[PDB]
């Protein structure tokens, strides 16, 4: 998985740091996206790497290969629309066909992750991003982890940043992590999608999030949206691990949705 500096190009413009390069393959060359550091670093980007390179699945960006040169780099197949939540701040105009469409592309995507024991710790629309207006991946394995064989769970040791507005309750309280919590983290970006790119908890710190969610409460259900799918986010937003619904029974729901309304 090892690339040569030599045959990969790189622009200064940045995307996100994420750059866009091209990289000269068997052939052709490849259109990628880059990400760029700049100790403790070089062994997470080599980690997440590490993620990319056991999966594969078409709802999932895909790894090219890491490279050592000015610094640690890892080259992914550019996903050349961006993030969904700008595509759709920018896109007011998508259907919201298009949309179910998309998300339940993301819970297929997270299905293949459940069955492989995998926890993404970062499910958010800005990580899902869009190959075209019709086909989305999941992307950003940077917090991501391998279950234990024995384990449904994985339990951080204190917190570092966490995207903590779209956290399930023990994530914050218990620091556990399970597909199950990456299930309440889609709820969150399908609230995200059905907004249009809106930010979630809008002018509230965490603190002021945990304690709305504690007493029942959560988000309104956005302008335009489904009644079904805003029921999928609040099935997805349910307080109790136990009876929070895994990604095999949110991709079927939306599978059977999706199927209804096209
Ligand atoms: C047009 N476009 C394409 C991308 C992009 C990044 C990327 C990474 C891997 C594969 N495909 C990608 N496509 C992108 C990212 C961003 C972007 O803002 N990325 C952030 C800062 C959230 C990453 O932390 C903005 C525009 C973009």
């Amino acid at each position: 998985v090892y690339l040569d500096r030599k045959l990969l190009t790189l622009e200064d413009k940045e995307l996100g740091t994420v750059k866009k390069g091209y990289y000269q393959m068997k052939k052709v060359v490849k259109t990628v996206a880059v990400k760029i550091l700049k100790p403790a670093l070089k062994d997470e980007l080599l980690a997440e790497a590490n993620v990319m390179q056991q999966l594969d699945n078409p709802y999932i960006v895909r790894m090219i290969g890491i490279c050592e040169a000015e610094s640690w780099m890892l080259v992914m197949e550019m996903a050349e629309l961006g993030p969904l939540n700008k595509y759709l701040q920018q896109n007011r105009h998508v259907k919201d066909k298009n949309i179910i469409e998309l998300v339940h592309q993301v819970s297929m995507g997270m299905k293949y992750l459940e069955e492989s024991n995998f926890v993404h710790r970062d499910l958010a629309a800005r990580n899902v991003l869009l190959v075209t207006q019709h086909y989305a991946k999941i992307s950003d394995f940077g917090l991501s982890k391998a279950l234990r064989a024995d384990e449904n769970y994985y339990k951080a040791q204190t917190h570092g940043k966490w995207p903590v507005k779209w956290y399930a309750p023990e994530c914050i309280n218990y620091y556990k992590f399970s597909s199950k919590s990456d299930v309440w983290s889609f709820g969150v970006l399908m609230w995200e999608a059905f907004s249009y790119g809106q930010k979630p908890y809008r002018g509230m710190k965490g603190s002021e999030v945990t304690a709305m969610l504690e007493k029942g409460e959560r988000m309104g259900c956005p302008a335009g949206c489904p009644r079904e799918m805003y029921d999928l986010m609040n099935l997805c937003w349910t307080y109790d691990v136990e009876n929070r619904p895994g990604f095999a029974a949110v991709e079927l729901r939306l599978r059977n949705y999706y199927y209804d309304v096209v």
